[PDB]
């Protein structure tokens, strides 16, 4: 089990001003550190956040967090469940800022809620340095759903923070699961407007190179993987279902020719956005399932599982071009959900 630590800097808070925190299981014989960002949508104005506070309060407050959590999937310490990184130091960072991990705003007399996701990540990193992270060789910042987009928004800032604090030897990398969305035409009649409003409400921050491309008022563009990814310097592995259920939901899809063409075009567009992403795993499945699930080993693309592809990615980032039998770019080409037989049932 991973044990809860509330942040010692109690000014770095969840939405309601309670301290943020992290769950940690140390592995003293390992210099690998996995920091996982939880997902769970977001809220973008007072009324929308008030509703979330009533029925999704664990995503807005630490007051009711349990003392422990079990690590599952890529956070499992069992080699049978986690062939990739079972011996790593494991960190689960609860999502309690409702800001896609982008916020840097405290509660005040003008702000009913604090949106501090970007500061929570930096404070977790800072406090972990005293608990053994100072000796790391690899810090993998991973995350699912809103946490996957959170990886894209924060991985280079973690890399910058460690460099400025005096740790140039820690290799910071990202693993973005289920956070790679398209600002596409909806099937029926938006997220882009909700994100636009959210960024202003949260004082949301995006990576500097992406911000400089899109400029003031247009920071929402950097929440879309295919736009922010080319601006990132840290190595990032992208995991994305071609027919992601959150994508389809915001596209108002829940089969006649118009919908068939819509779904096929979505898969093709997703495939296209990954063509120049050398470390990626994109199965042709309709799913909301994420990499902290216990059976994450089961899905394969071209006969290669995700734990294998991640291992191949580790090999590709050794100090010493492609590896025989150890691929890292795995994108399905078949055009309909479950045309891959290994898709989750
Ligand atoms: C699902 C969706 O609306 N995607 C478009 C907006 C968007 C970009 N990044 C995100 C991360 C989490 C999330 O809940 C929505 C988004
Ligand atoms: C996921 C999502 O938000 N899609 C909508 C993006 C969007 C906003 N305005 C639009 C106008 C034309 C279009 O082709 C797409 C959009
Ligand atoms: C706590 O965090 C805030 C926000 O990052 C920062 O301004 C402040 O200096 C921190 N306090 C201490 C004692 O480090």
């Amino acid at each position: 089990d991973l044990r809860l630590h509330l942040l010692l800097n109690t000014s770095v808070t969840c939405n309601d001003g309670s301290p943020a925190g992290y769950y940690l299981k140390e592995s003293r014989g390992s210099r690998r550190w996995l920091l996982f960002l939880e997902g769970g949508w977001y809220c973008f104005n007072r009324e929308n956040c008030d509703s979330r506070y009533d029925t999704m309060r664990r995503l807005m407050s630490s007051r009711d967090w349990p003392r422990t959590r079990t690590g599952t999937g890529i956070l499992s310490s069992q080699p049978e469940e986690n062939p990739y990184w079972w011996n790593a130091n494991m960190v689960f960072i609860p999502y309690c800022s409702s800001d896609v991990w982008s916020g840097a705003s405290s509660k005040s007399e003008k702000n009913e809620y604090a949106f501090m996701g970007a500061l929570i990540i930096q404070e977790v990193v800072r406090e972990l340095l005293g608990r053994g992270l100072s000796g790391a060789k690899v810090l993998l910042l991973a995350g699912s759903s809103a946490g996957g987009t959170g990886v894209l928004l924060n991985v280079d800032r973690v890399a910058e923070q460690l460099e400025k604090l005096g740790y140039p030897a820690i290799q910071v990398r990202g693993l973005a699961d289920s956070g790679w969305f398209l600002d596409n035409k909806q099937y029926r009649h938006a997220p882009t407007e909700a994100i636009r409003r959210g960024i202003r409400y949260w004082n949301g921050v995006v990576p500097e190179r992406c911000r400089r491309q899109f400029q003031e008022g247009e920071e929402w563009n950097c929440f879309f993987g295919y736009k922010v990814y080319p601006t990132l310097r840290s190595p990032v592995f992208v995991v994305q279902w071609l027919f992601d259920e959150a994508q389809l939901t915001v596209d108002n899809v829940h089969v006649q020719e118009g919908l068939r063409l819509y779904i096929q075009n979505l898969g093709r567009e997703l495939r296209h956005t990954l063509k120049d992403v050398p470390a990626s795993f994109a199965p042709a499945c309709l799913s909301h399932e994420i990499i902290i699930r216990s059976h994450w080993t089961d899905v394969q693309v071209k006969g290669t599982s995700l734990p294998r592809a991640l291992h191949c990615w580790d090999r590709s980032l050794h100090d010493s071009t492609p590896l025989k039998g150890c691929p890292v770019h795995l994108v399905d080409s078949c055009p309909w959900p479950h045309c891959n037989p290994s898709c989750p049932t």
